[PDB]
DNA sequence: CATTAAGCAGTCCGCG
DNA sequence: GCGGACTGCTTAA
């Protein structure tokens, strides 16, 4: 087999790598790596380097990394550019793996691990790490084994063997409920004492060395505090033993009041599961919990016991152990759902970067160019200082507030990467620039032709047609794997809602699911077969269809990330190629492709429809415009068709048959009046939406930019078995807005869109008579706290402190002096509650960490304090007016001359 | 070592 | 009791 990496590092003049050989052994080598940097030099110079705009450089060979580094301030101080790849350990990668790497992920060392350790004086803070570590669950992805490390005796009680006998029991029966899926991959190691279980952990480590090391919060928690306690008991070069090269970096953050710190391990790849999943699941959770994340992932239930954290273990060890175990295999089961270790791996080894190095686009996307440029012989350019400086971004056009009965959607194909592939936009294909008409006059083609040699946008920028860009190939390999993923997803999709259908009618029958690839759309003899199944094998085949769904959105959604991220780099200070005539080039672009296919829209319609001046596209955002489809149902007129599912028919076709095209030629136009490289503005249909055919329900509505509702028949080709609502920006979509009031305000919506006022009136009516009764975590609101500290005065509020802020300060002042309530942590999410005059908080809101209930010292007294009005107003009634005002609708019958009857 | 646009909640201040 | 300037937070893209 080809070789491959598993980790790099740089330690003084040596590059340390672990990797796997060619007969697929992990191996670990010490080399003296020697770098080469490069100088421009002069064209009399025979050379075969030369830097991206075609000037030759002169290479330089470095005896070793510090002489090369040296020869860089060196050349600072004379003011001169020192070219090449300053990383030394990505030029390694480069030269030592010079080909398309081929990775096994079933050789690479995936370790999942959590601890325990029993506090009884508040928060164990890994700096200081001064309790025992009494438990420590480690999988291990290559043994398939969950090692448990159980500490029996403590300063804090003495426990009996876990039980894994009690531990598979139901719950019910008494047990823990351990998933037999895994009670036979449990090894567990029962300790005497904690020095025993540290020292032997030490030894397996040694033995099994984690190349991938991950788990909920081991960055900020279990790492640091393993590091610190080993330290503490052994001494610094003993917890070192933690780096198969022996060598740590400890970060210490101070905070006025908390002081923590994170442990750099060389040699060890750390992906913090809770790092991975903020940045690759695309959601904005209330709380970050093992257990709020678990249950929306999984619908797995609350991992439950009896009274706090502190005395678990000595009321409980049975239960103690066994939720160590549970909380390690349930990140293993968002990850097998997710997909995020896979894709790390994926984007990793295709980037030849560290594979933490997958959180920056930055470091991702100059490894990947610098490779791309490496093969054809070029010489990157020296990194350069630069001031931030805001730039000009997307056009949103401002929607007339309204309902809006029937509308169909039109979106581009990856705006920005296509942007840059149809101009040709890279830092080595600038050709100059032209002199800039006001945009408005580009929109409307009043403007000259920019250029009829050189491909431009309407920032002044021209561009080579005829020469290729690192950035356009480089981003076309990424978006052209996004587009294979994106396919398998959508297929997925509609094969879930053919699923759906059958389950209307499902068979009496004992069979099984069809083995199918869920990747494709079912062929006839599939969907035969389905009508036929029962509704067992129907929901275990909708369960597979989903699961490869959410397989197909990771892998998509996540390469759309990196090559938008490379548009956006442009426009940050610390790429390597940072230019904002590009990263304007492209912005500018898209607002102009925008209005110029707006007006384009508007012209086609009124065409078709026999009018003139008439507006029908009613909204747009960056690349997507959205027209009112009304004057088009009412052309061949409502009563013409016999469903819902007919008119949606029809505004499928056509927007297919007759808009695209339209469209297209719009597009095609727009690109040779800019004489660009190549046609890619590929603007498609989006969403079908409007009420349900003959319902008393409005279809839409806007209230301003960015905020919208929509019923919606079909997205990108997907035909829904059941309408879905298409919200945007509304309450319903924060993570700020109560878990129950989210709820409450989407019923009201679908109301609205799919029934009308009266069946809005009537649960308006009932949400607001049984408010009260909601629990009251599911009516907080949440929010980010940060800067703490800044509106901290004695306890109290300084000026300007933020109503979340306040909340925070009211509970600490709640908690002085108890030395087991859960302390707020800066940056993180507090639920927040608003209080009753004259409580004896003293304060008008409390706020305390979010996915927990409050202490319960302070419970009792925030429930009677509960400002329940308040609370119903600012969460629910004053969004709720706001939609009701757009949509010209009420959620409250108005008073009126028919008050004056008995009806 | 490392994208912009834009809405809403809230504080402070002004307001016979 | 609101509106304007301003900060904070959180979306859409
Ligand atoms: N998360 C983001 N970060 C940076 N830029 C973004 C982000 N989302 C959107 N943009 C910019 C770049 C996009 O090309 C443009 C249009 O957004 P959007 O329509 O969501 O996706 P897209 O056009 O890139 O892909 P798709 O093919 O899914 O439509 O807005
Ligand atoms: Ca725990
Ligand atoms: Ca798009
Ligand atoms: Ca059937
Ligand atoms: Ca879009
Ligand atoms: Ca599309």
């Amino acid at each position: 087999m080809k070789e491959f990496y598993l980790t790099v590092e740089q330690i003084g003049d040596s590059i340390f790598e672990r990797y796997i050989d060619s007969n697929g052994r992990e191996r670990t080598r010490e080399v003296e790596y020697k770098p080469s940097l490069f100088a421009h030099c002069p064209e009399s110079q025979a050379t075969k380097y030369f830097d991206i705009y075609g000037k030759p450089c002169t290479r330089k060979l470095f005896a070793n990394m510090r002489d090369a580094s040296q020869w860089i301030k060196r050349m600072e101080d004379i003011g001169l550019e020192a070219l090449g790849m300053d990383d030394f350990k990505l030029a390694y990668l480069s030269d030592t793996y010079n080909y398309e790497i081929k990775y096994d992920h079933t050789k690479i060392r995936v370790a999942n691990f959590d601890i325990e350790v029993t506090s009884p004086d508040g928060f164990p803070e890994p700096s200081q790490a001064k309790h025992p570590i009494d438990a420590i669950t480690h999988y291990d992805s290559i043994d398939d084994r969950f090692y448990v490390f159980d500490l029996l005796n403590s300063p804090y009680g003495n426990v009996e063997e876990w039980s894994i006998e009690i531990a598979a029991k139901l719950q019910e029966q008494g047990g823990d409920e351990v998933p037999s899926e895994i009670i036979d991959k449990i090894i567990y190691m029962p300790f005497d004492n904690e020095k025993e279980l540290l020292m032997e952990y030490l030894n397996f480590w040694q033995q099994k060395t984690p190349v991938i090391l991950t788990g909920w919060n081991v960055e900020s928690f279990a790492i640091p505090y393993v590091y610190n306690r080993i330290k503490n008991i052994f001494g610094e070069s003993t917890a070192k033993r933690l780096s198969p090269h022996r060598k740590t970096r400890v970060k210490v953050i101070e905070n006025m009041y908390g002081s923590r710190e994170i442990i750099t391990l060389f040699g060890i790849s750390v992906l913090d599961y809770i790092d991975l999943y903020k940045k690759f699941s695309f959601t904005n959770q209330p709380s970050y919990s093992l257990d709020y994340i678990s249950e929306f992932e999984l619908n797995v239930g609350k991992l439950k016991y009896d009274g706090p954290i502190s005395k678990l273990r000595e009321s409980n060890h049975q239960r103690y152990i066994s939720y160590n175990i549970i909380a390690v295999y349930r990140v293993l089961q968002i990850d097998a759902k997710r997909q995020f270790i896979n894709l790390s791996l994926d984007m990793g080894y295709y980037a030849k970067i560290q594979i933490q190095s997958v959180f920056s686009p930055i470091k991702t996307w100059d490894a990947i160019i610098f490779n791309s440029l490496k093969e054809q012989n070029k010489v990157i350019p020296q990194g350069r200082s630069h001031p931030v400086q805001p730039y000009p971004g997307a056009f949103v056009k401002e929607p007339i507030p309204n309902r809006y009965k029937y509308v169909m959607s039109f979106d581009l194909t990856s705006l920005y990467p296509s942007i840059i592939r149809q101009v040709n936009i890279s830092p080595e294909t600038i050709a100059g620039t032209f002199k800039v008409a006001p945009l408005h006059d580009y929109i409307n083609a009043v403007a000259e032709r920019p250029s009829d040699v050189y491909s431009c946008s309407p920032n002044g920028m021209m561009y080579y047609k005829d020469r290729d860009g690192v950035v356009p190939t480089e981003i076309t390999k990424v978006f052209n794997q996004r587009k294979e993923h994106k396919g398998y997803m959508l297929a997925a999709q509609r094969n879930g809602e053919i699923i759906k259908e059958a389950l209307h009618n499902p068979n009496l029958s004992v069979d099984e699911p069809l083995d199918v690839d869920y990747r494709f759309d079912f062929s006839d003899e599939i969907k035969e077969k389905i009508k036929k199944l029962s509704a067992k094998s129907l929901n275990e085949m909708l369960f597979r269809a989903q699961r490869t769904e959410v397989a197909g959105m990771t892998a998509q959604i996540n390469r759309k990330a990196l090559i938008n991220g490379l548009a956006g780099a442009l426009g940050n200070v610390w790429f390597r190629y940072y230019d904002l005539r590009n990263a304007t080039a492209i912005t500018t672009f898209g607002q102009m492709a925008l209005q110029w296919i707006e007006r384009k829209v508007n012209e086609y319609l009124n065409e078709v429809c026999g009018t003139e001046g008439e507006a029908f596209v009613l909204y747009g955002d960056t690349d997507s415009i959205y027209v009112s489809a009304d004057k088009i149902i009412d052309k061949v007129g409502e009563s013409k068709f016999r469903d819902t599912n007919h008119w949606v028919d029809f505004l499928d076709k056509f927007a297919r048959e007759r808009m695209e095209p339209a469209i297209d030629r719009g597009f095609r136009e727009m690109c040779e009046y800019m004489n660009n490289k190549q046609h890619l503005m590929f603007m498609d249909r989006e969403a079908i939406a409007g009420p349900p055919l003959g319902s008393k329900g409005i279809g839409g509505f806007w209230t301003g930019k960015k905020r919208y509702a929509l019923n919606v028949w079909d997205m990108e080709g997907t035909r829904y078995a059941e309408p879905k609502l298409k919200i945007m920006g509304l309450e319903t979509q924060k993570s700020s807005t109560p878990k129950a009031v989210q709820k409450a305000l989407k019923e009201c919506i679908r109301r609205m869109l799919q029934e009308g006022e009266e069946s809005l009136q009537e649960y308006f009516k009932e949400f607001e008579k049984e408010f009260r009764q909601l629990n009251y975590i599911s009516i907080a609101s949440v929010s980010s706290a940060n800067n703490i500290a800044k509106y901290d005065v004695g306890g109290f509020p300084g000026p300007k402190c933020p109503f979340h802020i306040r909340g925070i300060l009211t509970y600490n002042r709640a908690i002085k002096g108890n030395i087991d309530a859960p302390q707020v942590v800066e940056g993180e999410k507090v639920y927040v509650l608003p209080l009753r005059e004259g409580n004896p908080f003293g304060d008008k809101c409390i706020a305390w960490p979010s996915g927990t209930e409050i202490t319960d010292l302070i419970k009792d007294d925030v429930l009677h304090w509960m400002d329940y009005t308040v609370l119903l107003e600012k969460t629910f009634i004053k969004p709720l007016e706001g939609f009701t005002s757009a949509a010209k609708l009420d959620y409250e019958k108005k008073a009126s001359l028919f008050d004056m009857f008995d009806f």
